[PDB]
DNA sequence: TGAGACATGCCCAGACATGCCCGTTT
DNA sequence: ACGGGCATGTCTGGGCATGTCTCAAA
């Protein structure tokens, strides 16, 4: 089974927000929104906000799971690479098995599903600290997007989920992440090949479409997008 | 006996969706928007959705069962290879000799009916989770369609029933595969035999576009519309 | 264990010889020299002719078997494609594993090596009839070098043997056959892209070689290439 | 403890030899005389022959052990990286942990020493059949040589050793590893670096060639040599 | 540390490979 | 009865992807 990767605000209108990088510890951490991908180093530590309209019922908690991207390998598992399953590098309170880890927070706990066999991690919802309209949550991912035995290079997906004391959904929002070794490095590339697919592409095609209400439809659809583009 | 490819919907509404995706020569997917056939490769995942009205009785479940789609073969059973027959892999809980199987789901089920000797897998039926509003269950076609010995180029088409509690029939679906190596070409191709195969008749309406895939997709998604006048 | 294939005449100036392709039932089986190839037909019969300069003692029986030519593969015995270990093409004396038959000879026996594990067949040696100065000797292959499941593409060697009453060795020789369906084009092409690693590669390259003595060992070494060459 | 490498041909000649192939990145195996070192791909055949003086006495022995290269880590067991390790091989007779294993040899023994705890197969010594003048031996290396959590990059020297019955030392020979996925391209380099990085000294002879292939096969030649002359 | 420059495992658009099905000549 | 398109699985050199080492400048 594949748990859902479907936005959903909610009741409480759930989403996500990140920050920008180029100041301290940023290179080793950065966020680009044209991608809604964020590029970061083994182990280093990534911060997320979470923004909601009204406020949470008590008893309210915040789910973060990883599920592959491409489609041939989200009924996989992501696990984390044989190699770092055996290393000290845990502070105890979570399994080396267990890619995704939340950074300071001893009220976290780790979920291996029994029955979907998939791997979570949970914290009970606080409310944003005056001042600021978010409560932003740290996150830890244990093994690169390129171990063998691991994720091996295929892409994976953090779906943040807002459930209730019972376990209900009530949110659920997503972002794609790549752990490596050269994250500003990464990012710039794939932003690249992403200028290049708009520019390097321009040749234009037409379109033979039968139906004057039909067309029309078709019309005001690319009409649309003749706006949001030149822009 | 014989099983019958009659697209019988149903009283709730169980029919078919698929993803919408590129059609490079790199992709292990494609979906004929046309043909209403698949193009995925050996053993990889096949995304099948299922729509539909009103939520069936706590005990529907689905079953997967092939058909040779010619005439002349289509009372034969669709097997395997004593090749890949012979090899037994990473899924100690689904029989080598079945052709058809489902990923990720410990409730399934493979069965030859002492009858028929028919190969066929039924699944427990989920419903949608709270915002989507559908369900897709993953198929893995386990040989080629053209390995010698076996399928051997005779066309196929997957019949998804949605079959009761008791086995009784309560909806049911069918579409073409076609196990291939290079699943974007034999789309390319076995598509263009249906773009220069007859010139037809009628006044359609000019609406050229922009892109090469973003347009490869919006060309592709002209094909779906006046297929409501016909059958 | 991988079968030696080094050629030895042995005492008895063992070695074999083959006939040309041009009339009858050629097309279906034809030899290149320069290659020292034997291109046949599946199931076709090819024949081989024994040539021994005194000759052998009583008892003294021919065998025939196959290995890989890559490096890769040599370990692995040469078994026949699961589609056609199934068949009833079998005369009954030899088993439906085995590649290589001898045709036209109840006096053959095929073994299946215990230790080995390797596939041969041998006949009691046979004098030259009267006139011609060899035994010539039948062969039929029972998969095309292409089966899966079988050689799988995987260039194959002939290896015939002469050994004495015990199975010692006496004499060996061999060449290599590919079971195909088209034997004149396949031969063709590879006396073509023979005929094109020649022609096509001309461009020359030096080499520094220290050492008087030396020297007038490569010299009449490349001055004897000089000859054998533009002729 | 850490075992010799000092070469040692005993009183019967034991010395090891190796095949002459290409630098095609579709090779899969490739030795190097320059370097006296082996580039072969993971889990694929390594020839190693045996030429020996005399004939040893009867229980002769032939095991083969890996050594880091480096002073450094000379003493670190060579074992499989811990994702290799969990993968249970068709090779049921090998320690799934084993580097080196030994291919078409039912008689081959694998070993644990307790004491050292050193990795190494041995299997019985055979005679060259007869018109040979070597006995060759199967190996595989079931890891590439940069396995992290394994060698992890680092270089391993593979010490043949001829023991006899009572596994007293008989003869030794050694050479150099890496377990790559382009052999080809990753020997031409590492083989270029070095015909720069000398320059030599004396008087060198002129000798031009004709062809890319055979032109490779002289300097092979040459640098073997080049090799017979300076350790 | 920040940016090259490697090192080394892997993708791939574009050929090649190889069994066949016509159709038509020596 | 041997040259010709054809349906399909597959190889491959040129390039790309991704961790890590190395030297000079805030
Ligand atoms: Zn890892
Ligand atoms: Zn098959
Ligand atoms: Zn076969
Ligand atoms: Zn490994």
């Amino acid at each position: 089974s594949v748990p859902s990767q479907k936005t959903y605000q909610g009741s409480y209108g759930f989403r996500l927000g990140f920050l920008h990088s180029g100041t301290a510890k940023s290179v080793t951490c950065t966020y680009s929104p044209a991608l809604n991908k964020m590029f970061v180093q083994l182990a280093k530590t990534v911060p997320v906000q979470l923004y909601v309209d009204s406020t949470p019922p008590p008893g309210t908690r915040v789910r973060a799971m990883a599920i592959y991207k491409q489609s041939q390998h989200m009924t996989e598992v992501v696990r984390r690479c044989p190699h770092h399953e055996r290393s000290s590098d845990s502070d105890g309170l979570a399994p080396p098995q267990h890619l995704i880890r939340v950074e300071g927070n001893l009220r976290a706990e780790y979920l291996d599903d029994p029955n979907t066999f998939r791997h979570s991690v949970v914290v009970p919802y606080e409310p944003p600290e005056v001042g600021s309209d978010y409560t932003t949550i740290y996150f830890k991912f244990m093994c690169n997007s390129s171990c063998m035995g691991g994720m091996n290079r295929r892409p994976i997906l953090v779906i943040i989920t807002l459930e209730d004391s019972s376990g209900n959904l009530l949110g659920r929002d997503s972002f794609e992440v790549r752990v490596c070794a050269c994250p500003g490095r990464d990012r710039r590339t794939e932003e690249e090949n992403l200028r290049k697919k708009k520019t390097m592409d321009g040749e234009y095609f037409t379109l033979q479409i039968r139906g004057r209400e039909r067309f029309e439809q078709f019309r005001e659809r690319n009409e649309a997008l003749e706006l949001k583009d030149a822009q």
